[PDB]
């Protein structure tokens, strides 16, 4: 039932993109970013630039998933899946990778754009290894 799954990233990822209007007007994010989350979950897609991470930090600030350090509110992102579909098991999954991958790429230029745009590649490659990744 890895078309039950894929079903599951597809409903959080529309759900997590949904205050994107809001952040593209708040910020003023060039439409590359658009165009990055239009093909977010496309293999071989290589992202152009770091504004699409400022955009993901955006919409985790509209969801409240985020720390004044604007780190990740483990819990809360656990709690984000759930309350869209995913079951307990599956939402610890995914907080794990994202965890896992945060840990994998080490803040160095203290960029938190840069920092969430390679955090969001490398959880899109797990994403993918499980066979996760909707169409």
């Amino acid at each position: 039932g890895s078309m039950a799954s894929q079903d599951v990233i597809k409903n959080l990822s529309m759900n997590f993109a949904k205050p994107l209007e809001d952040c593209k007007k708040e910020m003023d994010l060039p439409d590359s970013v658009t165009t990055d989350f239009y093909n977010f979950w496309k293999e071989g897609y290589e992202f152009t630039n770091r504004q699409t991470g400022c955009a993901i930090l955006c919409l985790s600030s509209k969801l409240e998933l985020l720390d004044q350090e604007l780190k990740l509110h483990h819990g809360k992102a656990q709690e984000f899946a759930k309350k869209h579909g995913a079951d307990d098991a599956m939402a610890k999954q995914l907080v794990d990778l994202i965890h896992g991958c945060a840990q994998s790429t080490p803040d160095v230029a203290d960029d938190p754009c840069m920092k969430t745009l390679n955090v969001a590649k490398c959880f899109k490659a797990k994403i993918h290894e499980l066979n996760w990744a909707p169409s």
